[PDB]
């Protein structure tokens, strides 16, 4: 059974500034491994360390640097059972944020609508980002799109959310394609409301 991955204080870290990764499993593992593909592929072993009926092992990053960014998973394993390991935990991506100027993030038809609404938000910059990510507080995993060709000016991503159902604080990034864990500083969060 696959152990958890989770990021201290968060996976989108500003650089040069620290990170820590987490994997915990309620299951006693004595081991994890903590696999990241990315520029630099690695994958370290982590002695687990027993909490009141949790087992975690931090893999700490002082200085955030782009060799330690990328899609990391961590695996939990027991000695009797060298060959095998447990089943990988949810992906996890560690990017550096804060690197170029802040888009801009706008709703259509607005911020605030009732349930079933159609709602479209739109990342913008005058800055030639080749790709837009979407963040949605308390939400794990990033969207992305591709940026729209630049409509003389302004390089724009519209991530549809599709009727209404739930608000959320949402906060975008622009990136290039040289470097798909790079990205900008995020823009203003915008709250959606949905009645």
């Amino acid at each position: 059974r696959k152990p958890s991955l989770l990021a201290h204080p968060g996976p989108l870290v500003k650089s040069e500034e620290t990170v820590i990764l987490q994997c915990w499993s309620d299951v006693m593992f004595e081991h994890f491994l903590l696999h990241r593909e990315g520029m630099f592929n690695d994958t370290l072993r982590l002695i687990g360390e027993h909490h009141d009926g949790v087992s975690k092992a931090n893999f700490s990053i002082s200085r955030m640097t782009q060799d330690l960014a990328g899609t990391y998973r961590c695996y939990g394993s027991v000695t009797h059972s060298p060959y095998q390991v447990s089943a990988p935990s949810d992906p996890l991506d560690i990017v550096i944020i804060g690197l170029y100027e802040k888009p801009s993030l706008s709703a259509q038809p607005g911020p605030t609508v009732l349930a079933g609404e159609n709602v479209t938000l739109s990342c913008s910059s005058r800055s030639s980002y080749d790709m837009y990510h979407l963040s949605r507080e308390g939400e794990a995993h990033e969207r992305r799109l591709p940026a729209g060709p630049k409509v003389n000016g302004t390089f724009q991503a519209d991530f549809p959310l599709g009727p209404a159902t739930h608000g959320g604080t949402y906060r975008c990034f622009g990136s290039f394609h040289d470097s798909p864990y790079e990205w900008s500083k995020s823009s203003d969060p915008l709250l959606v409301s949905v009645t």
